């Protein structure tokens, strides 16, 4: 799974850029139940019906939406990386 | 940029799992700084002088710790991904 | 509680998990005044619930909240 | 200041997540206490404030009475 393939096949099903705000709710919502994940410890990586709740889920959810949100913003995350290594290296 | 070679990436030069609330609280730290680049409209794919403070750069940020804590969990978030997708088909 | 940082630690934890209920309520436009059986879910109760966080942060983090306000009001009008 | 209501609630959003952030450095970097004037930037203590800040002005923007919201709240809580 390449990070800009991630990125594509969520702007191919959820691609509403006159709705930057309803991505950005989500964000913050996907964090907060990340936040409630690993207080309470539901950690390690799940099976399939161990998934709901999971710090597992919940960081990818919030990914989902770093993700949505690159796409709506006009962001490509993976050339971004790569700008990213070049200030690593200087 | 495959997501399980970031994930791998990111691990080789900043692993540290008695550190939990560390990788926690840079989260919350970017996702504040991701919140000051969307209010301040710092959208689309910046050169490498205008990646500071843009939108792109802190959605990186963000991506980064999402990874970190993924490591720090014991989560494999392709392993996640496919799961998910197999949720979403149903 | 009573070691320090595990208090601060939950309520930090519950802070970031209110400021997400309460961003779901904006979404959804649960807003003014509710009576009782609108409460749950509404914006009026997540304002709240955050602010009861950090009420909570400032008491385990040995900070007076009415005497921060009064120096900020000195850097304002500075 | 604002005019144009959900304006004025995107802003207060975007700043208290914002503060949200700040306030999550101040206690990594383990700046508590009460500060006097020189400590108060980038001390728990203002990013405390400053959260509480947003709260109250998102409150006022949403038609929303903490005080009476605490007292259902309590009622609730009783039951
Ligand atoms: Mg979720
Ligand atoms: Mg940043
Ligand atoms: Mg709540
Ligand atoms: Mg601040």
């Amino acid at each position: 799974m390449k990070l800009s393939e991630l990125q594509s096949h969520i702007k191919e099903f959820d691609y509403a850029p006159e709705q930057s705000e309803h991505y950005f709710f989500k964000l913050i919502e996907e964090v907060g139940e990340l936040s409630e994940s690993i207080r309470k410890g539901k950690s390690g990586q799940p099976t399939l019906d161990e998934l709901k709740g999971s710090v597992a889920e919940e960081l990818y959810d919030v990914l989902y939406y770093v993700c949505a949100l690159a796409n709506i913003h006009g962001v490509n995350l993976e050339k971004t990386h790569e700008l990213k290594e070049v200030l690593n290296k200087v």
